[PDB]
Order: structure tokens, then sequence, then C-alpha cells
């Protein structure tokens, strides 16, 4: 947001590559977080039955 | 001067090529003009002598 107040022609190609990696990365990391959590939730299910 | 008040990323490559051609071109054209003129000047020289 800062380096491209006014278009920076030289860093332009990197900034793009960067925006991609960091975004792409978090996107994956974020996803796995969710799956990890969902699976944890599923864990209690069996026990929850045995309880009843 | 106009189209690049603020850098125009798309036309950037053309503008460059253009600036080159038009400049390169006139540079040649301008040169030949001079030579043409210089030679014209040289023309009178022989006659100028015969006169004297």
């Amino acid at each position: 947001i800062l380096l491209f107040d006014e278009y920076n022609e030289k860093k332009a190609s990197a900034q793009k590559d960067i925006l991609i990696k960091v975004l792409d990365d978090g996107i994956t990391k974020l996803n796995e977080a969710q799956k990890s959590l969902l699976v944890s939730s599923q864990s209690f299910n069996n026990a929850s039955g045995k309880l009843l």
C-alpha cells in the first residue's frame, strides 16, 4: 500500500510475486487451520455418545 | 508528457519504443539536412574563384 502510492515501476514485478506468495501461503495455512479444528470437533462425538 | 503525468504501466513499453523511433528518425533526418546544406555551400566555391 505504501510503496505503490505512486506506481513503482521497478519493484512492480516483485510486489506482484510477493503479494502472491504471502496471500497464496496464508490461504493454505488458513485452510489447514480450519480442517485441524473441524477434526478436533469431530473427536468428542464418539465420547459424547458413550456418555449418554 | 501528457500520458505519463502519472506512470501509465500499459503504454509504458510503447511510449518508449515510440520516443526512440521518432527521436532516432529526426536525428537522422536532421543530420542529412545539414549535409545537404553544407554541400550546397561548397558548390559556389569553384565559381567564386572563376569570378575573381
